């Protein structure tokens, strides 16, 4: 496989090392279906998902890009390749950067653009990539750039946390009514 | 007897005060457990509490959040927090941002339900998300939930602070904390 895609052996091309270089490793891949979480409008899959361990990075990036958070330093980036299906027959906004991995004393906020091409962004609508279109599943990636110290921090047991489409919902008026998911999510 | 901070005045039940019903303290936490110290802001945990809200009996308007368990059981867990701003310059924080992270739930805070009238959490008189440069703010966040949740949030409960950094306008940098929370 030489370009990257969603395909199982395009998945494993590491964008992360076209834009960091140094000595990048996939140290885990789950290739398989890991959740599936069903909504009352919206069921949220994760497709597949990768870690790779950054050391010794070397390219030049930018310093306004929050990627160039791992061009001077040792770390880690999980990428996942998730589908949000809407059963509905309305339109319903997600905002997927707000899932988040929850490790022992830390966690990390997802990203929607990090270390993701062009044409593998999570967009639910040309006219806004949060409202996702009646009927319609969008694809895309959804990443977690961290530290070593936060890697191992999120080493073992990790979860992930999903927040209710609920939460974007402008019909929504009660917070509490929120079903907010957190999830087994192995990352080693 | 009025709410305070101090030890005995943090008893009184605000919660019971606007649900009625049957409310009783289950878990009492009356010693500092938590401090960060983020780049400018430090924030602790002065007290908490968790209530069990037993069959409501009193009338909440429907438009007030609060009104979530104006006809079911649940809980309402209670902080007392501290705010200071190190920095010599206003720095923005919104607290209802924390979550509590429980065995395969979570909750999101909030600085008004339940809350009586002085004790909200208000970093400024300009915008109580904007705290004020060398001052320290305290005040109430409360966590609100049916039973099913608690039960889920007591078997392995963490505390969720989010890095002040995310309400800077000037990612991966973030220091966010996860901290035990005991609930039971
Ligand atoms: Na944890
Ligand atoms: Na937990």
């Amino acid at each position: 496989a030489e370009a990257f895609s969603f395909s199982p052996s395009g998945f494993k091309v590491s964008t992360v090392e076209s834009i960091l270089g140094g000595d990048v490793t996939t140290t885990y891949l789950s290739s398989s279906k890991s959740f599936q979480k069903d909504f009352e409008a919206l069921t949220l899959f994760i497709n597949q998902y990768k870690v790779e361990h950054v050391i010794n990075p070397t390219k030049e990036v930018s310093a306004s890009n929050p990627e160039s958070y791992l061009a001077n330093k040792n770390g880690y980036v999980i990428t996942l390749d998730i589908s949000i299906k809407n059963n509905s027959k309305k339109d319903k906004m997600y905002k997927a950067d707000q899932i988040s991995l929850l490790g022992a004393s830390k966690s990390v906020g997802g990203s929607l653009d990090n270390f993701i091409p062009s044409g593998f962004h999570l967009i639910g609508s040309s006219s806004d990539p949060y409202n996702f279109t009646a009927g319609k599943t969008a694809r895309g990636l959804l990443t977690f750039t961290m530290d070593e110290a936060t890697y191992n921090d999120l080493a073992k047991d990790s979860q992930i946390g999903v927040p209710d489409p609920s939460r974007f919902d402008s019909s929504s008026t009660k917070g509490s009514s929120q079903d907010n998911v957190v999830a087994p999510f192995p990352i080693k």
